[PDB]
C-alpha cells in the first residue's frame, strides 16, 4: 500500500509499506503548535495524544 510518510506540514511524500495492511495518522497540540506522524500500523498512546488508523491509500494524508 502506499500510504504516506510525511511529519509536520513538510513536502508530501508516499512509499510501500511490505507487511502491515493498515496505516495510521496521529497528530497533537503542544505548546509550538500542531504535529502530524504517520506509519504502518495500528498501535496506540496515552491520553493526550489523537490517533487513527486506516486501510485506505493515502488515508493518513
Amino acid at each position: 500500500l502506499e500510504c504516506h510518510n510525511q511529519q509536520s506540514s513538510q513536502a508530501p511524500t508516499t512509499k510501500t509499506c511490505s507487511g502491515e495492511t493498515n496505516c495510521y495518522k496521529k497528530w497533537w497540540s503542544d505548546h509550538r503548535g500542531t504535529i502530524i506522524e504517520r506509519g504502518c500500523g495500528c498501535p496506540k498512546v496515552k491520553p493526550g495524544v489523537n490517533l487513527n488508523c486506516c486501510r485506505t491509500d493515502r488515508c493518513n494524508n
